């Protein structure tokens, strides 16, 4: 099964899962779908297994206890990415880090 013309054929987030987490812009509506069109992963639950990154824009100073070690990356790093139809960095896209 396939189809003939999938439209924009980028495999920029290549076995990328994110999990968005609280409120974020845009919506986790939005990249839920954003990335399975782009060769993305989407959890509905927190993994440490499967999710590689933490998709959120703010974090309680309580949360940010229970995310010590992991990487927090703004939901603008994946939206400007796909804008501009390639693969940005992240390192300035860290909350807390």
């Amino acid at each position: 099964g396939s189809s003939g013309s999938s439209g924009t054929s980028s495999t920029i987030f290549s076995g990328v899962a994110i999990y968005v987490n609280g409120y974020t812009d845009p919506s986790a509506e939005e990249l839920r779908k954003l990335m399975m069109l782009h060769g993305g992963q989407y959890h509905v639950y927190y993994s440490r297994s499967k999710t590689t990154h933490i998709i959120a824009t703010n974090l309680p100073n309580a949360k940010i206890k229970e995310l010590k070690g992991e990487k927090v990356i703004r939901p603008e790093w994946i939206v400007e990415s796909i804008k501009a139809g390639r693969l940005l960095s992240y390192i300035p896209y860290q909350l807390y880090t």
